[PDB]
């Protein structure tokens, strides 16, 4: 192609001075350069300088070819093919140029093209490399392989797709062969490639899944880190996939890995660590690592100390890597703690003694970390050493060096449960106090832990906080005008949580006086488009619930803002659909929060929302929200549907007609939360409808059972299922009673394990009416019903009696001597407890 020596003495200069030190000339020259991309003949200049102008010096040469790569990143859709096929040509040829630098540039352009212009569009490329992979010249081989890798990383499922007819078959053994090749670099290039296809559990490899396994071990003792790295990745990966192909040789490996954990190179150490996590999955662990235990645990802990450079990058959002080695170690240890429970302490506890009270802080910190890290797994066996260890940590919430006070917070919150169990004037009070101090700690980092650790504490210390409340808020609201970005979100959570935990006890005026102003402040200095509204509204929905009627001074504008945000978001949704290219895709977390914050007003205010509901097209709005494709929007609305039903049902009864079907559509346990909410809705709905639920019974009832008779179905959704069913039956007995037999099993199996509340109270009046109507449903499982009657500590007089009439009629019906036989089953904490309360 013709250089046109006018457009050559034009670029060369603008390349020469594209490097000149000063940023002034740097930017002018680089922009008035890539702007000359208007020529379709422009990208053809940017290869000639690289591949052909070998009288120009190397950096200048490389830079030109280099820019082209970027003129492929963008500016590819304006590609003349005459340019492109020529660019493709000079590269795939000059692939192993004599110079390291030049050889390098080319390889990247290849990886770019084979990604930007897909792979299929350059069909020749792959079987050419897979061939130029046998070339005698190192420079061509490593240069071909080097590209073949980075490409084999990007298009990992594209090549295994049909697009390239899967050229992996010819490449799996081909790549797997260079696994003994004399050059270290290439051995690495090889194992890197064959790694991509371990998790995507590829077929082309599943063939060589034995010469790969074996050809891997052959590199076990390689001194080159880069290789030993890859061996470990593949070695780790293989543990999820074809675990069977490792089961035999595994002991050799758990030793090899244990060593690898200490490897000279951090990366190898790190990657060999990732292994302990993945291993700690399959229940095989309990029966294998049992022995390695006292060897590995310390080798683990010894890595959980901060690195030296770690300390420096701390004591922007001044952070270390998101994935440390320390982090990996700690992670693993946590998991491990869970696997071996209290039967782990002896192998670790000793270290802690030698760690926790040590002189150098760096050792303390890590000990502290370990302490918390093992918390949940070794809890039972941790109680003995808590009573005096806690007061220690509470001292440690002072240790001069920031990172120490920092960690202590978290660690403490990990044993927050036990703390609430012990009287406050010894444990909780001290902790709470000191934490409140640390919330306003001068070190941003120490604020973070503290405030979160505090959030955690609140949840545990339900109403135990109530007395110390004026204090909490005092510090927590100053924290409000000192906290910047993410520290704020936590505060939001500390607040919501406070509200959540202390509930109506927050209604006293003096509290409202403190809390509201800073909130109502944010609220005002914010707009219907700023995504910083999420965490505030979210917080507010908890406040509103807690502040029952004390919130009246605010609802109007609040309620308003919310409908607005739905109105708009919902509007934007369909317009994004009916105008993809002019109507901006809306953020639905605006609609979500609104609804949430809404069912919080509905909850706290109850019958007082009547008006606000009545005077707005709010009903019709959720009507759309339940159908919205996004799971959360679905759930969030149902929740509100329940709460509105609970408040002013008279405003629902219209829309209920077409509402029930949508509920019945979302009754799908694949979406736990959605299914849950929807279910609960029907309870409150039905209890408000009466026989009027008649028509809808046959729709929903049948699903709820298959939900309640389903494996791994969470308890939350099991609870609500069983309750709703009772309610439906309570108002539609004739209709649900004739089904009794199915659910009467997991019903009691779910409802025996819950607190004696109204939700429970109605649920049992439900069974008790379905039994009056179909007594024949109970007899086969009258046992499970009794362990359900037992569950009641304080049952309302009439219903307690309702139970009593059942049991007594049952006895009257089967015989006293037959009663005997059956009685001799349930454990004494039942047998007598029923003969006590209701009497034989």
């Amino acid at each position: 192609w013709k250089p046109d020596e006018q457009g050559l003495q034009q670029i060369l200069q603008l390349l020469k001075e594209s490097q000149s030190p000063d940023t002034t000339i740097q930017r002018t020259v680089q922009q008035k350069l890539e702007q000359l991309n208007q020529y379709p003949d422009f990208n053809n200049y940017l290869i000639f300088v690289l591949t052909k102008l070998k009288s120009e010096d190397e950096p200048t040469r490389s830079l030109s070819g280099l820019i082209l790569k970027n003129n492929v990143k963008a500016h590819f859709q304006n590609f003349p093919n005459g340019v492109t096929d020529f660019i493709k040509s000079e590269c795939l040829n000059n692939i192993g140029d004599s110079s390291p630098l030049i050889r390098a540039t080319v390889g990247i352009l290849i990886t770019t093209i084979a990604s930007k212009g897909e792979l299929q569009n350059w069909p020749d490329l792959l079987p050419k490399l897979c061939s130029l992979l046998d070339s005698e010249d190192y420079n061509t081989c490593e240069g071909a392989f080097g590209a073949l890798q980075k490409i084999c990383e990007d298009s990992a499922e594209i090549l295994d797709s049909d697009v390239l007819d899967r050229p992996l078959n010819i490449m799996i053994p081909k790549f797997l062969q260079f696994f003994k090749h004399s050059s270290p670099k290439i051995r690495s290039h090889a194992v890197a490639c064959v790694n991509q296809f371990i998790i995507s559990r590829t077929q082309a490899l599943m063939l060589h899944i034995d010469s790969f396994i074996e050809n891997l071990f052959a590199l076990a003792g390689d001194e080159e880190p880069e290789v030993r790295k890859n061996v470990c990745r593949a070695l780790v990966m293989l543990l999820e996939v074809r675990m069977d192909r490792l089961l035999p040789h595994m002991h050799n490996i758990v030793e090899y890995m244990l060593q690898r954990t200490q490897d000279q190179d951090e990366n190898v150490a790190l990657e060999a660590c990732e292994f302990w996590l993945t291993l700690a999955e399959q229940p095989i662990c309990k029966d294998v690592l049992v022995r390695h235990l006292p060897k590995l645990i310390p080798v683990l802990v010894n890595g959980m100390k901060y690195s030296d450079i770690d300390i420096i990058l701390l004591k922007d959002d001044d952070t270390i890597s998101d994935w440390n080695l320390r982090k990996c170690s700690a992670a693993a240890l946590d998991v491990l703690a869970n696997v071996y429970r209290d039967e782990l302490l002896p192998h670790i506890l000793p270290l802690l003694k030698e760690l926790l009270f040590h002189h150098e802080w760096v050792v303390k910190e890590s000990g502290i970390l370990v302490l918390g890290a093992i918390a949940e797994g070794c809890m039972q066996g941790m109680i003995p050493y808590l009573p005096e260890l806690i007061p220690h940590l509470i001292q440690c919430l002072s240790d001069k060096k920031a990172l120490v006070r920092s960690i202590t917070c978290w660690t403490l919150s990990r044993y927050a449960h036990w703390v609430v169990s012990q009287p406050p004037d010894t444990y909780l009070k001290p902790l709470m106090t000191e934490l409140l101090k640390r919330i306003l700690d001068s070190n941003k980092r120490v604020q973070e832990a503290a405030c979160s650790a505090f959030a955690t504490l609140e949840e545990e210390a339900c109403t135990e906080l109530v007395p110390y409340l004026a204090y909490i808020l005092d510090t927590l609201v100053f924290a409000f005008s000192k906290y910047q970005h993410k520290n704020l979100l936590i505060l939001y959570d500390a607040i919501g949580t406070l509200a959540d935990s202390v509930g109506h006890h927050l209604n006293k005026p003096e509290y409202i006086q403190m809390l509201m102003p800073p909130l109502i402040q944010k609220w005002n200095m914010l707009k219907d488009e700023d995504k910083d509204l999420f965490p505030l509204l979210e917080c507010l929905s908890s406040v509103a619930t807690a502040l029952q009627s004390g919130f009246l001074p605010y609802c109007e504008p609040v309620y308003q803002r919310c409908v607005n945000l739905v109105q708009k978001t919902l509007a934007q949704a369909m317009l994004n659909n009916a105008q993809p290219d002019q109507y901006e895709a809306p953020d639905k977390d605006f609609m979500i929060v609104a609804l949430d914050l809404l069912s919080g007003l509905a909850e706290g205010l109850g019958g007082n929302i009547e008006q606000l509901v009545a005077r707005s097209n709010i009903l019709t709005l959720m009507y759309q929200c339940m159908q919205d494709k996004m799971p959360e929007v679905r759930q969030s609305s149902f929740a509100l549907l329940g709460d509105l039903t609970k408040a002013c049902f008279q405003h629902v009864k219209p829309c209920i007609a077409d509402f029930m079907p949508i509920l019945g559509t979302n009754l799908n346990p694949e979406f736990i939360s959605v299914c849950n909410n929807a279910t609960w809705a029907i309870g409150e709905i039905s209890i408000q409808m009466g026989i009027e639920m008649q028509p809808y019974i046959p729709m929903v009832l049948h699903q709820l059972v298959e939900i309640i008779n389903r494996p791994n179905t969470p308890k939350t959704l099991l609870e609500n299922t069983a309750i709703t069913i009772g309610r439906l039956g309570y108002v539609c007995p004739q209709e649900v009673a004739p089904m009794l037999q199915q659910f009467i099993r997991p019903w009691c199996t779910s409802l025996r394990n819950i607190r004696d509340n109204e939700e429970k109270d109605s649920a049992f009046r439900g069974i008790c009416t379905m039994i009056s109507v179909n007594p024949s449903g109970v007899i086969q499982d009258f046992i499970f019903f009794c362990d359900a009657v037992a569950s009641w500590i304080n049952p309302k007089d009439d219903l307690r009696d309702m139970f009593c009439k059942i049991l007594h009629g049952f006895k009257n019906q089967v015989g006293d001597e037959n009663w005997r036989r059956f009685s001799d089953q349930f454990p004494l904490p039942l047998k007598e407890r029923l003969a006590a309360f209701y009497g034989v």
